[PDB]
């Protein structure tokens, strides 16, 4: 299908369109993005394999998942070592339980996974682990909202009293079609790259350099579109509650806009005990265990040993050596501040690592002592509440829905400066118990602005518990942020270095930044696939490169292989000194 | 003159712009920006005056500038209390004296001073408090620069080894010309404002939309100047240390660009013993001292009660009442987390408080058993080294080049992205000493690559006496961030509606984010004195308005007062209910 296909078609030809140039630098030429050189190695895809070693840095769900395949390919003479900078696994798979009472938790990092084509991989990683997945309910039933301290009501013009008309500065015809002119301004790219992909792929490229904000100011990187006026982004913005869309590349969020058109009512799951069974699933089974508490602080490669175990890394100033390839799992701020010149990457490798921008995500969870939005509020089924007080979004959690004493709320979930705000109150040495400290004064009087419409403060106050949690990822030393989220032009001109091998193709930089599916779990599973094809291919191990292909390939493949395929040329590529 | 006018100008016209739309939208018109009404009231510019209170809320330097101008009116019956959230006083005034020995200190918030005319009122606080001022070097000797491993080199091509002739991406016309593309692309701007300013108004106008980034990929509103590639504004970017500018207005840059047109060779200066030596002096000075651990959580005003004094705010759930006008100095992330409904403010206005973009800073100094960069590395005079390594900027104390023993380092200094990463590593838990962190084991070995030419690793760490401290604004609650660095169109859209009163003109968003002269300690100044000029003509206090006006008028003055003026017209616009 297209609107399946569409993404995948996408990373291809920005890997091509690269490809082609950095080949014609080479050879100066002729070479375009659709006529490439040929795989002159596919005319041929226990112990005749020498005994190989490699390294996973990082013990996130990608490095879980690389070592997860590793296990089931059961590559005679071949190890790994997995090394975790933290005392815990699972990176931004994270659930805190304030105790393991059966739904007393919430998730700090990922928590819900829509049913759409690009999850199988995802989906396939659930059932081999035998997660038990629940419907997770993004919209709710009778979720409040609340914008200029009013609150939203079906059928009325401008509830929240912020247009032109009423005295604001929101034009009148924008203040109820957020959602509408949001959909059109990607709408007009959507059939153009369904008439024909070629054509469009040319047409998007002209605001490939856009951020959302510039497309929607302008009108189209031909001026074709309606334009919109300050005040009016803004409201589209406020409205926006979620990662940063109004800060990407124009052309990355019309690409995101066919994500969900099977359409947009798939269903969403989440795992019923937090996502972290996720995670302790996947270690449990790995064949070497997890090393927690080691810090990569450098990775080299020693160029005058003609070996293949010649790569090492540095933890707490002692060498691990005797790696045949490295897989670097982390997010890139934490690569960024290893000493990475043993490995001689090129600049615009080493920029990518440095530049690309990562979105910040706060979570703050409260306890209380009955679930007062069920009884109280008629919030019966999950949903969110969105506002534009500090708390700016409240989750409903999904997993809760039939309890009657004490329950968790997902009070506030912000991104970007509203969760760097929020993060300014969350310490990670909790203040002396009980007292309530800021963070949780500013909560609970947000709270019951929010549910004014059958709250009281003094009921909300009651019904809290004393007990809470709160987590600001920027914050977090092993991450930096919640996720990569790519300016204009960043993915266009940075994806293809960051998908390519490096150190003559044995360093790879796997992970969510790494893939056109980044900002999920999906984006990870398939990084870290590519980063262990690849690995196959560099030391021609074409028995297993079949068995990874017949067992582990799900949905589409985003890396193109196999005969008009550029996976040989980024390896060479990648392979190159200098 | 027209270098040291242009800001000035552009401030005033911006608010012309929006007052006309504004009276239109009042009468609905004929107003425009150079055709307003006049002021009725200027006809006339002990205890007559009637008792009454002010708040002033944040003792920062702009709270308590109001209050030392306050205190030298000497206005009969008036007083005010100023409440401060933190135990400390100052702000963003902020010394870390690690003893108290002459030199043995940094700081963590403002530091040096440039001698331009827009500082008048900056220096002229420096003379009142009698401020020790010694040289500030921003230039220094000898400093290294260090990118892509390689040092800079005085008179050679592209000595980083990043252009497109050596391998890179970055352009070969850029690579060793950044400042210069940068002077032009602002410098078209700057003679079409020479030749007339409304022209030139105009036509800075068609960018004020743009980022930066933005005008030097499309190359102008007009589309007349050069145009730039990704990779070589990533280089332009990259080049800068420092705040944020390529997500700025590309408006706001360009008149940024006159800022050192005396030229950019104005001396600096900075305080001996530290920048809080003003705040002391100040609070010293006040005639009501400030009360710390005071955090207003609440501002309002009753207007069922028709008497001056009808204001008040809520500090730890108990009501103070019985302000006749409330200035409001934190920043604008601490304002949107109070509760402001009693005030009523119009919905632009509470947009501009929430929105408006603050940028990070974090600040790194360790201090050394000596200063092996002055006696070992020739740095002698101060300046900074630059490199693309974690701490990103290293800055050499100018207020101990002449000391032998031990010496404080600001080894690190960023901005940004950056500044949120290195922040990911500073606690406000210091590490049990004297356990070395991660932080301080990354400043190190930063810190001996940037030194190489003449220091080993070893040597610097010998060096080290074990005392470090780092400070992060974004994770302070107090401020949340450095300060306010607005995006496309935020300034020219945002700024009037910051400047106005509220409330019948009786509460005042006062601070550095307030001002055209914004991210320094003038900006702060200048719209703390706007504040109390409003106040004044607020309660009709001419002879006071004119001993304002008499004493405390420095250099250009922001507010656009007399006959043309627009000051009664931002009153009256604040003034009007609904
Ligand atoms: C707030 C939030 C909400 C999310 N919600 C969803 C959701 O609902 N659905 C979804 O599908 N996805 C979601 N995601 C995305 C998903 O969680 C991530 O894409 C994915 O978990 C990232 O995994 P990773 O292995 O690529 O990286 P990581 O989880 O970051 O793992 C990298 C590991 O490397 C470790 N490390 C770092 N430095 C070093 C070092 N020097 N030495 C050794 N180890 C090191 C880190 O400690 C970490 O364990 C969310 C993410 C966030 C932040
Ligand atoms: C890293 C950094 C470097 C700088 N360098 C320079 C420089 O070299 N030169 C220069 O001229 N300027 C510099 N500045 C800018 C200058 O420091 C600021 O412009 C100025 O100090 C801001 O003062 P203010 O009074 O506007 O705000 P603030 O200093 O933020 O003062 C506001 C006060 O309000 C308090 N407060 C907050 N919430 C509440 C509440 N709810 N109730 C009561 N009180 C509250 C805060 O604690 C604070 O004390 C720098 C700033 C930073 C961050
Ligand atoms: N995948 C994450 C983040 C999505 C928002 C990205 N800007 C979630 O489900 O919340
Ligand atoms: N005024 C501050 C910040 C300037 C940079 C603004 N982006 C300083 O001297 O460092």
């Amino acid at each position: 299908d297209f609107a399946e296909s569409v993404r995948t078609r996408w990373a291809r030809r920005l890997i091509r369109e690269k490809v082609a140039k950095e080949l014609n630098i080479l050879t100066e030429g002729g070479y375009s993005h659709d006529n490439l050189p040929s795989d002159p190695l596919y005319s041929s895809i226990e112990e005749e394999l020498p005994p190989r070693k490699v390294c996973i840095v990082g013990a996130g769900v990608s490095g879980l998942y690389i070592a997860m395949i590793l296990d089931d390919l059961k590559i005679p003479n071949l190890t790994y070592d997995i090394f975790e900078s933290s005392s815990r696994t699972g990176g931004r798979l994270y659930t805190h339980h304030f105790t393991d009472a059966k739904h007393d938790y919430y998730d700090i990092g990922a928590m819900r996974y829509p049913d759409i084509p690009s999850m199988k991989r995802t989906f396939n990683l659930f059932k081999r682990t035998g997660m038990p997945l629940i419907k997770y309910y993004l919209d709710g039933e009778n979720t409040p909202q609340l914008y200029n301290n009013h609150f939203f009501a079906k059928g009325v013009v401008d509830p929240y009293m912020v247009s032109v008309a009423n005295g604001g500065t929101v034009p009148d015809d924008v203040v109820d079609s957020v959602g509408e002119k949001l959909q059109q301004a990607f709408g007009y790219y959507k059939e153009k790259l369904a008439e024909d992909f070629d054509k469009g792929f040319d047409e998007l490229m002209l605001v490939d350099d856009m951020t959302t904000r510039e497309y929607l100011k302008r009108g189209g990187p031909k001026g074709e579109a309606p334009k919109y006026d300050f005040f009016a982004i803004q409201w589209m913005e406020t409205q926006n509650t979620g990662t940063n869309l109004f800060d990407q590349a124009f052309s990355e969020s019309v690409i995101d806009s066919f994500d969900f058109d099977n359409p947009t009512k798939p269903e969403w799951y989440c795992i019923e005990g937090g996502t972290s069974l996720l995670v302790d699933a996947m270690k449990e089974t790995l064949v070497h265990k997890v090393q927690n508490n080691k810090r990569v602080e450098a990775i080299s490669i020693d160029l005058d040993a003609p070996d293949d175990g010649n790569m090492s890394v540095k933890i707490g100033g002692k060498d691990y050596s005797g790696y045949s390839t490295v897989f670097n799992t982390t997010a890139l701020g934490c690569l960024d501040r290893m000493d990475l010149r043993g490995l001689n990457l090129h600049p615009t490798q080493a920029d990518a690592i440095r530049c690309l921008h990562y979105d910040n995500s706060t979570k703050v969870a409260l306890k209380f002592s009955y679930p007062w939005w069920i009884k109280d509020c008629g919030i019966t089924c999950g949903g969110a509440a969105s506002t534009d007080l500090p708390l700016r979004t409240c989750v409903y959690p999904s997993y809760n829905l039939g309890d009657t004493g004490e329950a968790v709320l997902l009070a506030s979930y912000t991104w970007s400066q509203d969760a760097t705000r929020i993060g300014s109150l969350v310490k990670d040495a909790p203040p002396q118990p009980p007292k309530e400290d800021e963070l949780v004064e500013l909560i609970l009087q947000n709270l019951a602005r929010l549910h004014a419409e059958h709250m009281t403060y003094e009921k909300i106050k009651e019904a809290y518990t004393g007990v809470y949690h709160a987590y600001c990822w920027a914050n977090d030393p092993n991450v930096g942020g919640a996720f990569a989220l790519f300016g204009p032009g960043q993915f266009s001109n940075l994806y293809p270095y960051l998908m390519r091998p490096a150190a003559g193709g044995k360093f790879h930089i796997v992970g969510e930044a790494s893939s056109v599916h980044h900002a999920w779990i999906i984006g990870s599973l398939e990084s870290a696939y590519t980063a262990v094809y690849q690995f196959l291919y560099k030391y021609k191990m074409w028995d297993y490169l079949r068995l990874l292909l017949e067992r582990w390939q799900y949905g589409l493949q985003e890396l193109e292989t196999g005969k008009h395929g550029t996976a040989h040329l980024q390896f060479i590529l990648g392979s190159l000194p200098k």
